[PDB]
């Protein structure tokens, strides 16, 4: 089944799933000399005070923390964006080292981590049919540099030695995402995909230019976290981030 090994990472997932040499395939390499400042952008809205997370799962490719979206509380509009998309969960890509993990590259500069914060259109009734549509998704991309701790990770950094393994979860109630937030909202916008198969091409890619900074020993738990499942051989969760892909004639826009 996939992974991001030699014998089953993203270089083998096209057979399984052909869209993997899609058109609108993320991630991408954004090139920051070519994309265009966009005036028609609207301001972006990302209001996460009454955001409900429930929970926190290692689903065996990452951790996701998700969020009761059976009401309209954490929601993110303006930008590219029609109309209102809610938050569903959110998860990260990181590397072995300090020097990979993201999966969007800024003039193929590679940070140490990716959070995507994935929401759903609302005009579609829930996320299942959201994911047939290519307007369904948006993902807000946000980067991790190691520097200074990251006062609002420590709360999913002190809670992953209770999912080491795949398939394990726990409680993580009260969880607020804006303090994950860097201070500017500015951003790239291009139309793409999901980063792990089945890598469906319904994504409003919403990429915050302004990296957060994570310490390294909040990084270095997250590579404390497992890939198997318990009483399985250890293998690590590291590097589990999608190589950059053809942008094939997709326009990068800039917010600023
Ligand atoms: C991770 O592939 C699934 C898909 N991923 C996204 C949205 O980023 C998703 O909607 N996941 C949320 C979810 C998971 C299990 C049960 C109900 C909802
Ligand atoms: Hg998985
Ligand atoms: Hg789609
Ligand atoms: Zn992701």
């Amino acid at each position: 089944h996939w992974g991001y090994g030699k014998h089953n990472g993203p270089e083998h997932w096209h057979k399984d799933f052909p869209i993997a040499k899609g058109e609108r395939q993320s991630p991408v390499d954004i090139d920051t000399h070519t994309a265009k400042y966009d005036p028609s952008l609207k301001p972006l809205s990302v209001s996460y005070d009454q955001a409900t997370s429930l929970r926190i799962l290692n689903n065996g490719h990452a951790f996701n923390v998700e969020f009761d979206d059976s009401q309209d509380k954490a929601v993110l509009k303006g930008g590219p964006l029609d109309g209102t998309y809610r938050l569903i969960q959110f998860h990260f890509h990181w590397g072995s080292l300090d020097g990979q993990g993201s999966e969007h590259t800024v003039d193929k500069k590679k940070y140490a981590a990716e959070l995507h914060l994935v929401h759903w259109n609302t005009k579609y009734g829930d996320f299942g049919k959201a994911v047939q549509q290519p307007d369904g998704l948006a993902v807000l991309g946000i980067f991790l540099k190691v520097g200074s701790a990251k006062p609002g990770l420590q709360k999913v950094v002190d809670v992953l030695d209770s999912i080491k393994t795949k398939g394990k979860s726990a409680d993580f109630t009260n969880f607020d995402p804006r303090g994950l937030l860097p201070e500017s909202l500015d951003y790239w916008t291009y139309p793409g995909s999901l980063t792990t198969p089945p890598l469906l091409e319904c994504v409003t890619w919403i990429v915050l230019k302004e990296p957060i900074s994570v310490s390294s020993e909040q990084v270095l738990k997250f590579r404390k976290l497992n890939f198997n499942g318990e009483g399985e051989p250890e293998e690590l969760m590291v590097d589990n981030w999608r190589p950059a892909q053809p942008l094939k004639n997709r326009q990068i826009k800039a917010s600023f």
